[PDB]
DNA sequence: CAGCGATAGAGAC
DNA sequence: GTCTCTATCGCTG
């Protein structure tokens, strides 16, 4: 609905983080950021969330023109 | 033109 | 030396 706001933040209901270069979601249809439906849906178990990390590591990018 | 899946690389011990 | 985790890329409609 025009609000763009489901609730206001699309947020990962797995880690809460806000900061994800790619939004992902659960095969549920809930929404997950970059590395929880990666990694859930690669792993399917439970997992400590603890691994967490409010840093993310800038990679470069094998960008460039030709 | 934009978004997503799949694969691969790096780091630490 | 090996294993694990995560991010980015290319391709398509
Ligand atoms: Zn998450």
């Amino acid at each position: 609905m025009k609000n763009g706001e489901q609730n206001g933040p699309t947020t990962c209901t797995n880690c809460f983080t806000q900061t994800t270069p790619l939004w992902r979601r659960n095969p549920e249809g809930q929404p997950l950021c970059n590395a929880c439906g990666l990694f859930l849906k690669l792993h399917g178990v439970v997992r400590p969330l603890s691994l967490k990390t409010d840093v993310i590591k800038k990679r470069n990018r094998n960008s460039a023109n030709s």
